[PDB]
RNA sequence: GGUUUAGAACGUCGUGAGACAGUUCGGUCCCUAUCUGCCGUGGGCGCUGGAGAACUGAGGGGGGCUGCUCCUAGUACGAGA
């Protein structure tokens, strides 16, 4: 029945600023996850989370796309974890984008910069966290 | 080709010959470079015995244009765009 047990289920999210990385970590993770062959780039509109023709063009993601990925582990040390992993617009033109998301969501990945990490959309996304009480862990 | 010759016509002006910052069709453009100038190219003598060569370099000239793509770098700046 089940495919993979509920424990070995994952649903993250990767709010952050804008241009934060948070769309090309999701690249990386298609990639590290084998699910996709090409590593990409957004500036090339390359993307595969940037599907709409807007968010190619300009490099935006206009949209929260969801996608799932198996990683085993980085030693293949557990059985594959199906990793839900929600990627959410940092424009705070859509910010329904980000908490329509995030209350499904079980867990956050916050990114942040280092040149400057905490900018503003990074607060608005922290606040929105909170309301929704995602428990949070952070790529920098 | 135009402009302003001789032909012809139109509109207009004049009685007319003709004329018009009116138009229209047609209508012959010569010169073997003496001098300067310039581009090349030599002959003479000179540079202090004659010759063969290799140079130095005063000075003179030539040349000096730029696009696009990628890279730095989606980096600086910008809440973003
Ligand atoms: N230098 C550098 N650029 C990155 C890194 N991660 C992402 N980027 C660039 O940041 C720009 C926007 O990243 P993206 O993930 O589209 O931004 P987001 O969609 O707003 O998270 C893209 O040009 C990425 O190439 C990084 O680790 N280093
Ligand atoms: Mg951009
Ligand atoms: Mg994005
Ligand atoms: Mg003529
Ligand atoms: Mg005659
Ligand atoms: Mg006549
Ligand atoms: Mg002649
Ligand atoms: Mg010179
Ligand atoms: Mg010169
Ligand atoms: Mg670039
Ligand atoms: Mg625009």
């Amino acid at each position: 029945a089940r495919t993979t047990p509920i424990a070995r289920y994952r649903n993250i999210g990767i709010s952050a600023h804008i241009d934060a990385g948070k769309t090309t970590t999701t690249e990386r993770i298609l990639f590290y996850t084998g699910v996709n062959h090409k590593i990409g780039e957004v500036h090339d509109g390359a993307a595969t989370m940037d599907w709409m023709e807007q968010e190619q063009e300009r490099g935006i993601t206009i949209t929260s796309a969801a996608t799932t990925a198996f990683w085993s582990g980085m030693a293949k040390q557990y059985e594959p974890h199906r990793i839900n992993i929600i990627d959410t617009p940092g424009h705070v033109d859509f910010t329904i984008e980000v908490e329509r998301s995030m209350r499904v969501l079980d867990g956050a990945v916050m990114v942040y910069c280092a040149v400057g990490g905490v900018q503003p959309q990074s607060e608005t996304v922290w606040r929105q966290a909170n309301k929704y009480k995602v428990p949070r862990i952070a790529f920098v």
